[PDB]
């Protein structure tokens, strides 16, 4: 009796999966590509974890989260895939509970993970408290659609400390602290979108996953996790944090989705 799970996002989810190719099955979780490919970690990404090493029974895994995404095109901008394109080809292909895929409340689980690249490209050209409440609330809209179709679980993982990675780094501490405190207020707003959420439907199940507390806890003390610091960089995906410099390795992807798997055991498939 299977969990479908259809996730949404953007580098540090995408997999590589199409719509048309292979689809998940009992045999074959991920449906396509292969477990451990596509990813930016040098191995499988946290979903892959999700689907295949942290789940208590069966997990089908349709991941259309693209590189580069942010929430809508017509706010910050960036790649044609953004969220809103993701659900529309969930609106295309899987809305209806095909045969494929059929689902229903009870068995559906719905992640997101975006906003990255929304703060990534606005932080520093637009006000933290006035615009983040759009972003949330075009975010709110489409989770929307699926309430609709009839989806009823969904996770919601905030944004973690990309303030931290290499890439931000190099640009100095004031612009550290510029994209993290834009951050703050972006992960603020979410869970004040989800909380509401949830209160205002009433017959949903949520998760908000607290990404930003535990990779900063790795962060504050790599050597604890088994890394020799908070600042390397290895596209082995096991040696340091970070894979390249704005995405973390297969290993802090595992260690983020083994501290998930408690929190998900509401959701039907941990």
């Amino acid at each position: 009796n299977p969990t479908y799970f259809f996730t949404f996002g953007d580098s540090y989810s995408q997999t590589g999966f199409s719509a048309s190719g292979t689809q998940p099955s009992a045999s074959n979780p991920m449906g396509n590509p292969d477990l451990g490919i596509g990813t930016t970690t040098n191995g499988p990404n946290w979903i892959g974890y999700l689907t295949t090493t942290e789940n208590a029974s069966l997990v089908l895994s349709y991941n259309l989260a693209a590189g580069g995404a942010t929430i809508d095109n017509a706010l910050v901008p960036a790649y044609p895939g953004d969220l809103a394109s993701q659900f529309r080809l969930f609106e295309d292909v899987y809305a209806d509970k095909p045969a494929s895929a059929p689902w229903s409340a009870e068995d559906a689980v719905f992640g997101v993970w975006i906003g990255i690249n929304d703060i990534g490209n606005a932080y520093y050209s637009t006000d933290a408290e006035t615009y983040t409440p759009k972003l949330i609330s075009r975010l709110e809209s489409l989770v929307e659609e699926v309430y609709k179709n009839g989806g009823r679980k969904f996770l919601f993982l905030n944004v973690p400390p990309t303030s931290r990675s290499p890439l931000f780094l190099e640009q100095g501490e004031e612009v550290v602290k510029q994209h993290a405190e834009y951050l703050s207020v972006y992960n603020e707003n979410l869970e004040g979108m989800v909380d509401d959420f949830t209160k205002k439907k009433g017959d949903v199940t949520t998760v908000l996953y607290d990404s930003w507390s535990f990779m900063t806890k790795i962060l504050d003390d790599p050597t604890a996790y088994g890394f020799p610091d908070a600042t390397c960089i290895n596209d082995d995906g096991t040696s340091c944090i970070w894979w390249d410099n704005y995405h973390p390795g297969m290993k802090y992807h595992l260690l983020q989705a083994e501290d998930m798997k408690p929190k998900l055991r509401k959701l039907g498939g941990w």
